[PDB]
């Protein structure tokens, strides 16, 4: 679960291709080097009685004298005088040291094992070369960078510290007090209180919050906030402000270089307040490329410094129309679409014609400073968007739907060129669990094969021998692995084979059953044992051995009475801010919400009702958890984070008490409509099934009898536009946190595959039944 | 067939690579994209737009000096209206093909277009009017369009259409069309006339011999007309031949004429006579000289055998020519010019000993400076960035060492190679009897040259080889005793160093064999069975890892066993089932054996023991001869080899081939003949069928092997039996003499006493002193396992020692264990060809008398 990225795809941190200076050491008679851990280099004589443990003594150096340190160390420790290890590279040198790091391994650039009683001179040799250099410090041993070893009322900071690819310390960028004394005229701006050298500058601090709560507390998300208009009266008062103090402080040759989501905070009656003027640099006449900012804002290929800050406060303007920033960083020029997808939607709201043509205008004479930079990178070859249409017949869907399911060919074509380990591009999260209907490809293949039949005669190309070469190996990797479960567990290979190869899902789900299924210990839907359900969807049509059948059925209903009479303990029915997925509860993916598919199946199958009376136990330990929204109705409980979706919250909910009509009695329908107002939603930040609006549009319609739901596709359609970075004849979809591409089943190609598929065929096609 | 590519250490295939220089990168506006097919070029072309194959085709040149103002002076002529386009990636492409070292036949290929066949002229007359100031090389192949560089040819535009017929991606889509890439123009089966172009469409030198023609031309045999006599001649086009640097050939041809007019009295120097530019070419007249190169000299010269000096007086003939060599330095170097680039290709000694330094196209005039030795020699490379006047220095160094002993083929990979040849050089001058003067004056000026190149200490990673300063005599086992446990220890460190980066295969391999993974060859399983034939025959060793890698390369050496379609003994799916029944396991795959042994059988062509169907006969008998196999296939192994023998008998000439031949090369696939890679080793199979089964057509057929064998054996001066190809001469084991003293050795009682009388000769032709290669196939190592295998009576110790005696003469030295060089020396290779276990089984059968490497009755 880490993150390292290159342009255009993403990857894992296998995908380095490090590019620096080599150190280079001299060597004498019977000496070696040797990379041992493929990070250090280790010097060591042949013949020499070497011990365990004993002191290690650690120097560090500036980045710049440590060529010269390296030759006067190798000088004084080559002649008889103990072996050595150090750092092998120049690009890790400003991982090693310089920013905010890992506490517990930081600096410690030389370093030496001497042989414990052999120290009487070596220490003191070391003051040579020394004591006039310099070092971060990391125990002090002398007046030297010798040492010995056996953050943020008045709001301060502290101070060789913060070194990036440059030559930029963070104590030196001397350009933030320089900036705050040359603008201590402003209440906007900050003001010093604290002078002299670690220093410790102080600001004041003033009120008022970041702009992403400003924006989910008045950019309205439910129809019901922000009676009578007059928002764009707000947006159009913080954006004259800014433009009003832009002009005023580029008087005199000052620039801020970055004006993210930070730097803004807007206190009351829309008067904003920048804070921490820490990236200044000023001139006009060079051009530099915009190094480090955050991510989402980052200017384009060298650049004048006055049009640096163009892209900018542009940008900082633009999202305030619709906000979907983040994908900036990928697709240059993206903010065009933006507009004329934020233009529809006010219009739709039904916001006067004045209001939003003088933003549009206003807009339209920011750009009117406009200088477009043509860059030149393989980055442009995801173009923006500039055509928006509107989908009136099926013919629009089928042929949507053929341009999507090009993109998908598009982005597997370019994954195979320079990777060669998975078949199928990732999340960030499950870039390894390559099995199971999880993030894996093996639940991407059956995707494709089911929107390839559904739309017309397609190309049949060669996915016969594509789908064996993907099941030679399935079937191969069937067991090298741990863990158990039927998402990215170990027999949902055999449920989706057998939905897929008849016979050896059946004969290894014959032969594997009992011996996986007593390993695993949760009852959870993700990696426990509702499996339950695989044991069940194959023995109502029937392919198990019969009196093994039997034996796990009263098993089956042996565990359901000692749930019935134990708490929920194996999960929580969680106070947790997090889209980690082992930290994620109380949903249909994580909880016992979803075990009410399980007790269902169980009734319907032939007569047995205390699978019932699980069902009312556990809809009445599940109804509580939930919390109450603004719009009389229930809601995930946790934080802030007031996300009505198809995990956790309201989707969800709403999906598992429609299950079944026949169960159902006039206690369980008391929230049924004030459930569906909850999720009928304008705006959905991410996209997805299991974490975004597909999910939501899906578990708005999907049980309500019917096939004609027109209206369904139309505002799937008309809100998934918004998302979308054209390819050639195709689309590719950004997925959740989007700054690259992403395939799979929650924010990628399958997630969409998926929910048009359930929603043309209304089951629901995950959890199956009969 | 090659694949030949630099890396530190070990020489591997073409995946180490990673383009380091200044990309080019082009614009796109919409509705336009960026296809990166082949690793070449970057394929452009309008969406939607159904670009019409099967037209014509536009090939642009640039130079390197104004490249991108093409790239950003042509992109808005593509961007209007409708023209696909492709372009080269990096700049060291362009430097690869724009250069010396590529073909003639692909040269010049900056730019492509793709116009349609009806706007020709309208794109044409574009882009012609606005390229007046651009120039570059001809590009060949094509013809003159105007003055701006534009050449037109006959190509092809795309692969294969979408739904229609098609037969080939190259020729006419009308009869056949071959592809005649050469450098000519062709105009195939008549012509569709293109109005567009029909228009358009329509020295004082005698030539005498053209030794090369390289890329730029280069040295070229001539005779004037107005003053006669011999004359050489040197051209280069224009913006043509480029180095690692901005350099082009007319920049060096002014500069050797600047170096050879600044002296005239030096009547060994070549005196220019005419310094003419034909068009823009760059001519240049220059006398010839007679006489033979040094590198041919020490052919005829150097005492390979102990006899062949002459009465002595060698010595003093080098050291004259090398007083004459350190006269000529300081005489020049007043005038200070000087010569980089030194090799032994440039001195040429004629009769009464004379030298002439001839090649003179590397020189710079001024000396305060350390520049990168860019252009060398294979040896002769020097040592990053050191003042061109050392480096001068230290090329005569190593001719000096080279005039001592012949091997400094490997100097490149290991800083100062000169001393363990000349500690070595002693011992091989005294060994043969001289006088010490003669000794003392070589080693006197050798000490008084070796100072005047400065030694330095950065080695750049290479550090591990060291030179060998701890040398010691053989005179006890426990010196053998020490010495198999530390080479076993330095082929641990090899996999130490192998494992570290590369996964594709499991050991480093010599660059013929770097595709092959099976067999007794240039393989992975043959390596682990010397390792345990090596390892347990002292006493024991630690065995920290071999357990499980022996299970490892079992476990992927027999589970796949069918991924590659071919057959033999040494490297082709049998003597892979050979080595997992001698590996000490169970008989295993002798179910594979009976399951597919006639498949194998049955679709093979050649006979020969390298990749045919004679080494499968050799394991059948084998397998026959341990006493187990089946009550059926043992009588069909006799049927068959039964008549195999008939077809040779009656039909000799498809089995092998006779004769010497004219081919001087080293591939193994191209040398006929010798006991491996011929006909010398059918006799084998009959001599173990004769030991086998015991009647008199089987010792028939082996007595015509081996009288149809030696027809090939040119004599030398001396009495020698020599094996001879080209004008070389081959006294070694695969391709050579050796091989034959095996066979003749073992079969001692078998064989009459007619063919007994050739082992006088043959010991005689199978004694020298010196080699040239280390190994066992094509080296040393295999000139002295034939001497000791088999003889009647147990003295192992005396060839023993001068086998370890001359192999420190040939080892490199890493830590304390011991690594090995193979054939053409620049790497360090462990193999059964001229690597550790081609020693290592040297070691087992000097005194183990049996010669493992094949399998015997
Ligand atoms: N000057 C001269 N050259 C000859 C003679 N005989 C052959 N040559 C040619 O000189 C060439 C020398 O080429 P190399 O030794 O490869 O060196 P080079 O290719 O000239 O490159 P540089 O050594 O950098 O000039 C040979 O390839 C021969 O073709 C001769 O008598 N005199």
């Amino acid at each position: 679960n880490f993150n390292l990225e290159h342009p255009f795809f993403f990857t894992n941190n296998d995908y380095s291709t490090d590019t620096s200076i080599k150190y280079q050491a001299s060597l004498p008679f019977n000496w070696h080097e040797v990379m041992n851990n493929d990070e250090w280099v280790y010097q060591y004589p042949i013949g020499k009685f070497v011990e365990r443990q004993g002191w290690k003594i650690h120097i560090s150096s500036e980045y710049n004298s440590s060529h010269e340190l390296l030759q006067d160390v190798a000088k004084i420790c080559h002649e008889m005088r103990i072996p050595f290890k150090h750092l092998s590279t120049e690009d890790k040198f400003i991982m090693r040291n310089g920013k905010l790091v890992s506490r517990g391994f930081s600096g410690k650039f030389i370093t030496c094992y001497p042989n414990q009683n052999e120290l009487e001179s070596v220490l003191q040799r070391l003051e040579s070369a020394l004591k006039q250099y310099n070092g971060p410090y990391i125990k002090r041993w002398d007046e030297a960078p010798i040492y010995l070893r056996y953050g943020i009322k008045i709001i301060l900071k502290e101070a060789y510290t913060g070194l990036g690819f440059d030559g930029t310390y963070s104590s030196e960028k001397a350009s933030e007090c320089k900036a705050l004394k040359i603008l201590n005229e402003w209440s906007e701006a900050p003001k010093i209180y604290w002078h002299g050298k670690h220093t410790f500058l102080g600001i004041e601090h003033m009120k008022g919050v970041p702009l992403n709560r400003w924006v989910t507390n008045n950019f309205p998300l439910y129809e019901v906030v922000d009676k009578t208009k007059d928002y764009l009266l707000r947006v159009s008062k913080i954006v004259e402000k800014l433009i009003d103090l832009t002009n005023k402080f580029h008087s005199e040759n000052v620039y801020h270089q970055d004006l993210h989501l930070g730097n803004i905070l807007v206190k009351d009656e829309d008067e904003i307040s920048i804070i921490d003027w820490e990236q200044a640099v000023f001139s006009n006449d060079e051009k530099v490329v915009h190094k480090v900012a955050a991510p989402g804002f980052r200017a384009w290929r060298e650049t004048l410094p006055s049009e640096i800050d163009w892209y900018g406060i542009r940008q900082i303007a633009h999202y305030l129309y619709m906000p979907l920033v983040t994908t900036s960083d990928l697709t240059y020029n993206y903010v065009s679409q933006t507009r004329i997808e934020g233009k529809k939607l006010f219009e739709s709201l039904g916001y006067t014609r004045e209001h939003i043509d003088y933003v549009e205008s206003l807009l339209s004479y920011l750009d009117s400073k406009c200088p477009q930079i043509e860059n030149i990178s393989r980055k442009k070859v995801l173009k923006p968007m500039h055509e928006i249409r509107t989908i009136e017949s099926e013919q629009d869907i089928q042929d949507f739907i053929i341009k999507l399911l090009r993109g998908f060919t598009l982005t597997y074509g370019q994954w195979r060129k320079e990777f060669q380990s998975r078949f199928f591009p990732v999340h960030y999260y499950g870039l390894n669990f390559n099995q199971g209907i999880a993030f894996s490809d093996l639940a991407i293949l059956w995707s494709y094969q089911q929107l390839a039949k559904k739309v017309k005669n397609f190309k049949f190309d060669d996915y016969y021998e594509i789908r064996t070469q993907v099941i030679n190996e399935a079937v191969n990797n069937f067991k090298k692995s741990s863990l158990s479960g039927l998402f990215d567990g170990k027999i949902g290979t055999i449920w989706l084979i057998y939905e897929f190869e008849i016979d050896r899902a059946v004969e290894l789900f014959t032969t594997h059953f009992i011996e996986i299924f007593e390993n695993s210990q949760n009852k959870n839907l993700y990696s426990g044992q509702a499996i339950l359900l695989v044991g069940l969807y194959f023995l109502s049509k029937g392919e198990i051995d019969n009196k093994l059948g039997e034996e796990i059925l009263i098993r089956l209903r042996e565990y359901t009475l000692n749930y019935i009479e134990n708490p929920e303990t194996f999960c929580k029915v969680s106070d947790v801010q997090s889209n980690d997925p082992y930290e994620n509860f109380g949903g249909l993916l994580y909880g016992h919400a979803g075990v009410a598919w399980l007790f269902g199946e169980a009734y319907k199958l032939t007569g047995e009702s205390i699978y019932k009376n699980g069902l009312e136990l556990a809809v009445d330990k599940e109804l509580v958890a939930y919390k109450v929204d603004s719009n009389n109705s229930l809601q995930y409980s946790q934080g802030h984070r007031l996300l009505p979706y198809l995990a956790t919250g309201s989707a969800g909910l709403l999906l598992l008490i429609n299950r079944n009509k026949e169960i159902l009695s006039s206690k369980y329908l008391k929230y049924l409509t004030s459930l569906e107002r909850a999720t009928d939603v304008v705006f959905c930040v991410l996209p997805g099934l299991f974490n975004g609006f597909c999910g939501l549009e899906v578990a708005n319609n999907i049980y309500s009898d019917i096939d004609d739901n027109f209206s369904g596709q139309k505002k799937l359609i008309e809100q998934l536009y918004r998302y979308l970075c054209v390819i050639e004849e195709g689309f590719v979809i950004a997925g959740d946190n989007g700054l690259k591409i992403t395939t799979d089943i929650a924010s990628g190609f399958a997630g969409v595959a998926i929910g048009l598929v359930s929603i043309m065929d209304n089951k629901l096609t995950i959890l199956p039944q009969i």
